């Protein structure tokens, strides 16, 4: 089997991407944030505190003939950005782009933090990291991909995120028409539950590539590219007027600037992030100062190849017995 679903930016800056997911019988379609940096599938629901719901589409398990309550199970998650959610647990039929999983854990939110409430476009998250990070208690549950794996033609999914445009999540096959050149594969560590790999280095604009190991995670659920302070400083030093602002909370630059590209290494291959991908717009409405899309990971504890980086590539998440990551230009 295979699945193929279009993923769409939630706003003009590609702050996140949403993908329609069918849940239950008859289908209830919710727009979820596919997150390769977490491992819970959770949704706004008929159980979410009413005052914490504002515009989202909710899952109503009592209207699904295939919903089953996982007795006594609970879940509770906290994300990098400090947002959180928690609730109880159902299993139900979940389909993504034609690919159906029966008995998928669907984590129903009783409570969500404000940043979730305040984002009317995201109805929940679908985690695609390793199931060892799943927060369901007392018994951890499997991700959509884990559950689907054995049925897929190939044990893979791919992310093809668009710059200011829709893209695609495929399950079970590699669309050889979706990238240029070849896919370069690189080793993954699952020791922290993430799609963790080691980049071979970077270049800033037309500068010569610096060979240096950068351990980090491929994370579709993080907007920006977060890298070591050395790397990030070298980048913004090439942008006139750029500086790190503690009050704004990162590197900012004049909105009139032409940003250089940023290159990261995948083995002996290279992925070039165009300068325009690194512009995340005015720091506030009407400001002539703009917020950078490459920021320091210092204080996070891990480097994160988020959307800014991933949308420059066609990315293979290879869930074979020994998992790997593949990157191609496109």
């Amino acid at each position: 089997s295979t699945g193929s679903a279009t993923t769409t930016p939630i706003d003009s800056l590609d702050d996140a991407y949403i993908t329609p997911v069918q849940i239950g019988t008859p289908a209830q379609t919710l727009n979820l944030d596919f997150d390769t940096g977490s491992s819970d599938l959770w949704v706004f629901s008929s159980e979410t505190t009413a005052s914490e719901v504002d515009g989202q589409t909710i899952y109503t398990p009592s209207k699904s003939t295939t919903a089953k309550l996982l007795s006594g199970a609970t879940w509770s998650i906290s994300y990098g950005d400090g947002s959180s959610s928690s609730g109880d647990v159902y299993t139900d039929t979940v389909s993504v782009g034609g690919l159906t999983v029966t008995g998928q854990a669907v984590e129903s939110a009783k409570k969500v933090s404000s940043s979730f409430t305040e984002d009317s476009t995201i109805d929940g998250l679908l985690g695609l990291a390793f199931s060892t990070l799943n927060t369901v208690s007392p018994t951890q549950q499997k991700t959509f991909f884990d559950n689907a794996k054995a049925s897929l033609d190939s044990p893979v999914f791919t992310a093809d995120l668009g710059y200011h445009a829709p893209g695609t999540y495929n399950f079970g096959f590699i669309d050889t028409t979706a990238y240029t050149g070849s896919i370069t594969y690189t080793a993954v560590s699952t020791k922290q539950g993430f799609w963790e790999w080691t980049s071979t280095g970077y270049a800033v604009g037309s500068g010569t590539f610096k060979s240096t190991s950068i351990d980090g995670i491929a994370d579709t659920g993080t907007t920006l590219l977060y890298l070591p302070a050395t790397v990030v400083s070298a980048y913004w030093a090439q942008v006139s007027g750029a500086k790190s602002s503690s009050s704004v909370g990162g590197y900012v630059f004049p909105c009139s600037a032409t940003l250089p590209s940023f290159t990261f290494g995948v083995g002996s291959a290279r992925i070039v992030i165009p300068g325009d991908y690194i512009d995340f717009g005015p720091i506030s409405t009407g400001s002539s100062s703009c917020f950078g899309g490459i920021q320091s990971s210092a204080g996070i504890g891990i480097n994160i190849f988020g959307d800014v980086a991933l949308k420059a590539a066609f990315v293979v998440f290879n869930g074979a017995t020994t998992p790997t990551l593949g990157f191609a230009s496109k």
